């Protein structure tokens, strides 16, 4: 990267690209001091900053091969620039300051993505975006009765910005990418136009940046990184994860599945360690191991299903419930995060209390990935499981690492990644146990080999149902992930809120063309369709599944491009069609791979659906084989069945894509 003098300060760019620009009259650095609150209540948080100081840094000097930067001349720096590589190294001189920003150039027509999983808005251009992992919330806007009860009463609807997987990465349409290498609370700021403002609750140790002549080469970049996931297991490609938590009846409820026709890759039963009943539903008993009161005869149904060629999958998350047996194992050994007394921190999950395993502890990261992914899981017969939180440190306790909780909350996520990742590998099964999160960090991507969208209600709304799982697999993709799925039908039953037929029809349509076709019964099993309680519901999820394996032979090829060079299987518009600036804001179409074209409708009544098709060769629509030219917009039939998909007339996969009509 490049410094240049310049009349009244200096410019850093990367190629031809200004990226910093400083004079005194538009500093690009503000220094100060603030005192925030962040009030936790069952993982959402409240958040509030007092800003006591912010102060620009107008005076700049070159001092050796760095930039030093006071707040007036004759005044003592307070911050040190220095160009490393593709880094600017920061060192804050005052060590009192708790607050900076950073001001980055800006075009007007610019686009930027990216920032985790970000579940509203896929193009960030024009809002704000705190980055701080937790509930993403329900409803996830304030317009909606149900965030509105979601907040009275538990605090819970969320909004726009809020992600289990926040991270401060942006790609930018002027084809580089900055990388803030922090774990502390940062917010990204895009509602000016001519500039974006990073703020963070420290002075990180570096901004990094990537570049390159096209969007799929920062991507490899960024990838390579944050690290590369393995390629999908090839049993996945056997069919459909049936998601049940009916205990001994969920195999019989399997059975019923696999009469229609449905191809099934695997059973998971989250309830593999036993209920507990909330006002919330039916929850789970957080304690990680098999339940011999649930399926008291579960090893014995795992080696049946083997010979059937169907995997099993499970459940855990990094917490241990109070009343559970390993919860005296961990607080013995020590291996809990502690409370200002020195005493197990306990955390209120919504009507029951847990100890948070403390991975700064070696020992208890270790006792984690060999007691419990190791010999409880993997040693069980376990395939895979949903490696669930990462999202919830309360920033009140005490790590055995001494670093503040405020920094150590971003991290969680990474280092839960790491635990999942070391047991499997212990096991020599890296690529072939598949864990799924829905949390996430900077990071994550070395060791998680799937993301979900976590919870979407069981709806069709626009900030948080089914269209939401679209931006999170753009967004999350671009960051490095190249595998996202969803939850077929939703998750988050409250308030009324139900699921209907046509939500489960639409949402499995989409999910086909994902990496994994997976349900579940969600939080009130018996209050919300499931997949075999409707004929029409149930034959139309077979057909979907006969597709998807169908398609296999295609997924497959897109997992060895996700190894080879970190594409993710679902991509924007904009990356294969860098010439057409009026798709780079495009969120709910994904191009699954380079050939295929996937429109998912995401309303409820709709009969048909309307896109852009880019480019200009042709299109062939999947279920009837009619050709169209690339460049415009159409509208297709989307009866249930025929969700609006099409290859490129030119693909290498032509004669697997002629099947399907
Ligand atoms: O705050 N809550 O009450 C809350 C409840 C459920 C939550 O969902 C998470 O945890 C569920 C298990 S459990 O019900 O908390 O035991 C799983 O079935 C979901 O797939 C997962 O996303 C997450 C949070
Ligand atoms: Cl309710």
């Amino acid at each position: 990267m490049h410094f240049e003098t310049t009349k009244d300060g200096f410019t850093i760019a990367i190629g031809n690209r200004i990226i910093l620009s400083h004079s005194p009259d538009k500093p690009a650095f503000f220094a100060g001091f603030g005192e925030e609150r962040m009030d936790m209540y069952r993982g959402n948080f409240d958040i509030e900053d007092y800003v006591i100081e912010r102060t620009a840094l107008r005076h700049a000097e070159v001092s050796g091969d760095s930039v030093t930067l006071s707040s007036a001349p004759g005044q003592a720096p307070r911050l040190r620039l220095t160009l490393d590589g593709n880094a600017i190294r920061l060192t804050a001189l005052d060590e009192t300051i708790n607050r900076l920003w950073l001001r980055v150039v800006a075009e007007t027509d610019e686009h930027v993505w990216g920032g985790g999983e970000q579940m509203s808005y896929f193009d960030m251009r024009g809002r704000r975006f705190p980055l701080w992992t937790s509930e993403p919330g329900v409803g996830r806007d304030k317009t909606t009765e149900i965030t509105f009860k979601s907040d009275v009463s538990g605090k819970a609807g969320g909004d726009y910005y809020n992600t289990n997987y926040p991270q401060p990465t942006w790609l930018s349409s002027r084809k580089y990418a900055l990388h803030v290498e922090t774990s502390a609370y940062s917010v990204f700021d895009f509602r000016n136009g001519d500039f974006h403002e990073i703020e963070i609750w420290a002075v990180p140790e570096k901004i990094e940046f990537f570049a390159g002549d096209s969007f799929a080469d920062i991507v490899s970049a960024l990838s390579l990184h944050f690290g590369r996931q393995p390629e999908l297991p090839d049993w996945v490609y056997n069919g459909a994860i049936i998601g049940l938590k009916d205990g001994v009846n969920s195999f019989a409820r399997l059975e019923k599945i696999r009469a229609a026709g449905t191809k099934v890759s695997g059973l998971w039963c989250e309830d593999w360690v036993g209920l507990r009943q909330t006002s919330f539903g039916a929850r789970l008993f957080w304690d990680w191991q098999a339940n011999d009161t649930r399926y008291p005869h579960l090893r014995q149904k795992i080696a049946e299903l083997a010979d059937q060629g169907i995997r099993f999958l499970g459940y855990v998350n990094p917490y241990l419930c109070v009343d559970g047996p390993l919860f005296p194992v961990a607080e013995s050994a020590g291996y809990f995060a502690t409370d200002v007394d020195g005493k197990t921190a306990l955390v209120d999950f919504g009507e029951f209390d847990c100890g948070v395993v403390d991975f700064t502890n070696p020992a208890a990261a270790d006792w984690f990935a060999a007691a419990i992914i190791g010999k409880n899981m993997l040693d069980f017969g376990l395939s895979g499981w949903m490696a669930d939180f990462g999202e919830y440190l309360p920033i009140d306790i005490k790590l055995s690492n001494g670093v503040d909780a405020k920094l150590m909350h971003n991290a969680w996520p990474t280092l839960w990644a790491e635990v999942n990742a070391k047991g499997v590998e212990s096991r020599g099964k890296t690529g072939e146990a598949l864990f799924f999160m829905r949390a996430g960090f900077t990071g994550v991507q070395a060791h998680c080999p799937l993301i979900w969208g976590g919870n979407q209600s069981v709806d069709f709304s626009r900030h948080d149902g089914l269209v939401t799982v679209i931006c999170g697999a753009l967004s999350s993709g671009l960051m490095g992930n190249a595998y996202h799925h969803s939850d077929i039908g939703g998750y988050t039953s409250l308030f009324g809120n139900v699921r209907t037929a046509e939500l489960i029809m639409r949402w499995t349509e989409m999910a086909a063309f994902t990496p994994v076709m997976r349900t579940h019964e969600g939080n009130r099993p018996r209050d919300n369709l499931q997949i075999d309680q409707d004929e029409t519901v149930l034959a139309h999820f077979a057909r979907m599944t006969a597709i998807y394996v169908a398609l296999a032979p295609y997924l497959k090829s897109l997992s060895a491009e996700a190894a080879k060079t970190g594409l993710p299987v679902q991509r924007p518009l904009f990356l294969h069609y860098e010439n057409e600036p009026q798709t780079y804001a495009v969120q709910d179409c994904y191009l699954y791979g380079a050939d295929m074209l996937v429109a998912p409708v995401w309303k409820a009544g709709e009969t048909q659906r309307s896109l852009y098709l880019p480019g200009h060769g042709e299109w062939v629509h999947l279920w009837s084989g009619k050709r169209h030219a690339g460049g415009r917009d159409i509208t297709v039939e989307t009866p249930l069945g025929e969700p609006a998909v099409f290859y490129r007339a030119d693909s290498s996969h032509h004669r697997l894509f002629e099947q399907l009509r």
